């Protein structure tokens, strides 16, 4: 696994959700199309794959379907995003706030670029951007 | 969300880069109740396997095929031992680890301790699964 970093923050923290995101992208999909899941939190705020999705909450709208998913506390208290991975009916769910999901985007991204040097040049202008959008 | 309760485990999944493991304990224990995580415990040295949705192992048959395990990170360990195959995630697509039946039975043994750790009403059963480990 080349997600060192990444699976020790968020196993230490309960959000194994995060972890299995990662790492089923990474394995299954291209190399682009993770530069891509990095980039989207950034610009639509969404990103979505077979078995593997993010979605920043729209806390206008309705949010009663969120009401079982471990993290729904947060949606009320700040700005959140909802994770899920595997099966579309049975998903294993998270919501976070999005600092936090940020902070997780940045060390996922300096996993990837340290295990693919190639990368590192656009890997670093995604991390510019995370840094320009989140305090 | 329920605390996580792996405090040991996660230690040395963590420094071992056997992330799988713990994620594995994570989701049951989160997803699950208390009776079906002690039948996960169980379940190792009696019928070899266990699966819930996102977290599953299976003892592997060495003397069957196993061309489907050739590209998981643990592979090269079936010739060498007795070894076991965790996956968590769906099946679509499963993030997947094999280890020794030996190295699980040393994760199995910490996690059941911090199991018994931080619900003491199981304490006699844990304590007799732990026994066979
Ligand atoms: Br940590
Ligand atoms: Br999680
Ligand atoms: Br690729
Ligand atoms: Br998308
Ligand atoms: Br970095
Ligand atoms: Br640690
Ligand atoms: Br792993
Ligand atoms: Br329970
Ligand atoms: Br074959
Ligand atoms: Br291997
Ligand atoms: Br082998
Ligand atoms: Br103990």
């Amino acid at each position: 696994n080349i997600f060192l970093n990444l699976n020790k923050k968020s196993i230490n923290n309960n959000h194994f959700v995060i972890s299995i995101f990662f790492e089923t992208i990474y394995q299954f999909e291209t190399k682009d199309t993770l530069l891509e899941c990095f980039k989207n939190i950034t610009t639509t705020g969404h990103f979505g794959v077979i078995g593997a999705q993010y979605e920043k909450i729209d806390a206008t709208r309705w949010i009663g379907d969120y009401e079982e998913v471990n993290g729904f506390e947060y949606i009320d208290k700040a700005p959140s995003i909802y994770f899920s991975v595997g099966d579309d009916f049975n998903p294993e769910e998270l919501i976070i706030p999005i600092n936090l999901a940020y902070h997780y985007f940045n060390i996922a991204i300096s996993d990837f670029l340290i295990a693919h040097p190639e990368y590192q040049k656009k890997c670093k202008e995604i991390q510019k951007t995370y840094s320009q959008t989140n305090c």
